[PDB]
């Protein structure tokens, strides 16, 4: 299989037997994508073990894959690995099963359901503030991912299950047992030995820990709006499949939001003029520290620009991927069946062809003047098409609500322990090498 | 997975952990199907390892599976196992790849191409006769599968590749290395360890021997009408995929025809009145030992009845199977995705509900009077629907041509070594326990 791109005339790094190009992931696959783009141009191919992967960067071709030919050709992501019952999670499911799950779970994220959650998640924005004042009087720098993770977990639990637990002063199975998720050498052996995935499945081995899953399974059992929207009810949902969607939302609510929130606060700390301008917008829109509402959040243009520019620099998804279901010929190029088509979001977000000074944090990229010159298929922090991020609206609103409440009360500065410039971890996930610590001063 | 049929309300034999019901194959799976039909009625379910299999016997439901819902639900047979490049063989391919192969190879078996082969395969019918006279003068009984296999291999090679080799006096890679195909304990371990199939594939392990495949690969290479119909040319064929179809046809030409021919000659030997009546029809239609033609073969009604009644007693395919592609509800019954739907041809052919005295060889079942009372979905020796036997017309013509030439010259009788009644082998394939030996006397 390692002669595919050579026969297609498609350039790429020469693969090694068995391993493919996975050894070039020593720099992390975000640096691999950037170097491959620089060296091979618009399109290139490489191998994850034996799996051929075709990387595309042309906006026309990206839109054809993500949007135009989603249902007919590019329906599914690359198979997850040994999952067990998590095969029914929406982000893992394939074909008509995903179509049903996407249709059944879409009502959860409507702007009507979104407006209902804002009074619920503003109560934790005040607990988050009080928790911040505790360490603000301490005088020593704060670890943001701890307090933001507690906030994000509190928000996702109550909005999903209606359970209200202050995480910082306590909460274990969730959060404390949701974090885990290591960069094991097991995942590397999965791509080198993908033929072993059916072995681990029959041994009831899964990447998820069996004790937390059975906790949620029995947690939702004694639980007898997202939890309501599935219960009150294509085809009706199942009990064990009920739990699968909860794990995704919990992980997406906790891990994603709190990681991006820490990146934003880092950028605000290292750019005080941006922090001051954002604080001035918040005080103008919400005079006298008025509580943020659904409609006031949507009125803050500079807040939207700061969130967007941070998601440009740190697209936590790093890559978009779709499995080619059949032989196709897109935009003048032929894709054989079984090839994983990959869009390197991280490299595209930092490409000098579309971004001026791409490494610099400049929110004015997303101003109403310059936003029209931004291609929606180069800048894809939430993906695109029918399989984009279903919680995009919730994530943006959840992050902005936390940012407003936090900046109304505090200003953030670098401390002696702050890593400047921030160094990204090379172990897969888009996270800082050192945890982000910042000085917090009450306004 | 072993609780599926219990939750469906579908009866069946209680499966063992890991193994399923495969231990009940000690009697051979043809006896297993007959006993299950007798015990559980119209429908039942069992497990090949972890694989659930649903057996159906209602003619309405069979027609829905084989004919009505072939392209939408029941397109593919159960996956073959470790195949290697033989995954592109038409009888193994799935979905649109099978559709292309079925469309590209259908012109091989037209009645026009069939009429062209009759003058070609009549030359071996005369070599077969001369070979038979040699052992007829010997005076000792003859092993039919040897002389019929040589004939069938000669016919399939010349009709497929245009190569003309007298097999009996010689031919090795083909035939002598085509037979092999043992009832290994490896196939049993395949169903118990179906998760290991991707392991054997990556180790370049296949059920087919690697030396014969590369012989045909290089045989057809120096070969630079079936071989012509693919070369002279949906999507064009491939070199390594060229060889895959040749292996199927060679195996189907050799193994299938010669096994059924031996069953027919056994029945003729143990029913002299049937043999005499058939000989009288052949002498009436072809006076003075006239060579059989395409049109004279189709005129022999009693010849057709004898072939059909033998295929009722010995349907060498034993089972028809289709993988359920999606959740469906057929004829008032719900089939979940991934269940193998199986039609037990052997048991249906010997069911007292449709056949009087089912164990008895009675060609008058298929007379023009009684043939109308035969359901085409109970009697399915060549399958049915778009995925039936593509070589049905060729096989029937090839067998009848051999039978005519053989019975014009010889009469067949049991000898002291003849096994009466014939005992079927319990090791999977529908073949006699003892090889069929018969006394051959020149007319
Ligand atoms: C800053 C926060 C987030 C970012 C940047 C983000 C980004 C993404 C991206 C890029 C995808 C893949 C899109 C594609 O393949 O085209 C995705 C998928 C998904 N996200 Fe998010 N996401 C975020 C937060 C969330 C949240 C808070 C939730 C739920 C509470 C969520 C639920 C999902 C689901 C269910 C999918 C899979 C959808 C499907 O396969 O149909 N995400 N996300
Ligand atoms: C007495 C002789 C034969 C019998 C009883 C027989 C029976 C069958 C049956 C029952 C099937 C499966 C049908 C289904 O699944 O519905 C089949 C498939 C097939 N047979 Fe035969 N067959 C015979 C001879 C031959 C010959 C001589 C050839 C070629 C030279 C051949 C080529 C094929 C092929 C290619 C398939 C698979 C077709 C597909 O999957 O589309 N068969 N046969």
């Amino acid at each position: 299989s390692h002669g595919l791109f050579k026969k297609l005339g498609i350039p790429g790094p020469t693969p090694l037997p068995f391993l493919g190009n996975i050894l070039s992931y020593h720099k992390g696959f975000c640096m691999f994508d950037m170097e491959c783009h620089k060296k091979y141009g618009k399109v290139w191919g490489f191998y994850d073990g034996q799996q051929p992967v075709l990387a595309i960067t042309d906006p026309d071709m990206i839109k054809t894959v993500l949007v135009k030919e989603c249902y007919s050709v590019f329906t599914n992501r690359r198979p997850f690995g040994p999952v067990g019952f998590m095969k029914s999670a929406i982000s893992i499911a394939e074909d008509e099963e995903w179509k049903r799950l996407r249709s059944l779970l879409s009502p959860t994220f409507t702007s009507g359901k979104l407006k209902e959650m804002v009074p619920i998640i503003a109560q934790y924005g005040d607990v988050l503030v009080r928790n911040l004042r505790r360490e603000a009087e301490t005088g020593k720098p704060v670890t943001l991912k701890d307090v933001f993770g507690a906030y994000s977990m509190d928000v996702i639990t109550s909005t999903s299950f209606g359970v209200n637990i202050d995480s910082l002063n306590n909460v274990e199975n969730t959060k404390k047992l949701l974090r885990f998720d290591f960069l094991d050498p097991f995942f590397l052996s999965i791509t080198v030995f993908p033929f072993l995935i059916p072995i681990l499945e029959v041994l009831n081995i899964c990447v998820f820990p069996r004790e937390v899953t059975n906790f949620l399974r029995k947690s939702v059992k004694r639980m007898k709006d997202f939890l309501q929207l599935m219960i009150d009810s294509h085809k009706a949902l199942s009990d064990l499949e009920l739990v699968a969607q909860s794990i995704i939302f919990i992980f997406a609510g906790y891990e994603t939001t709190s990681s991006v929130l820490s990146f934003i606060m880092y950028e605000l700390a290292t750019h005080p003029d941006v922090q001051q301008k954002l604080q001035e917008e918040i005080d103008a829109v919400l005079p006298n520290k008025a509580p943020p509402t659904y409609d006031t959040v949507l009125q803050m243009e500079y807040l939207d620009m700061v969130v967007n520019e941070t998601l440009r620099l740190f697209p936590i998804a790093m890559r978009l991927e779709r499995v080619c279901k059949k032989d196709v010929e897109i935009n003048g190029m032929f894709i054989p069946k079984g090839v994983v088509v990959m869009i390197p979001s991280y490299a595209l977000h930092r490409d000098p062809k579309y971004w001026t000074e791409p490494e610099k944090f400049l929110p004015e990229r997303f101003s109403k003047k310059n936003k029209d010159n931004i291609d929606p298929y180069i800048y894809t922090p939430f993906g695109s098409g029918p399989r984009n991020c279903i919680g995009m609206r919730f994530a943006l609103m959840n992050m902005k609500l936390a940012l407003i409440r936090v900046l109304q009360n505090f200003s953030f500065k670098p401390c002696k322990e702050t890593q400047i410039p921030l160094k990204l971890s090379l172990g897969g996930l888009l996270q800082p090498e050192k945890p982000v610590v910042l000085k917090v001063e009450s306004r």
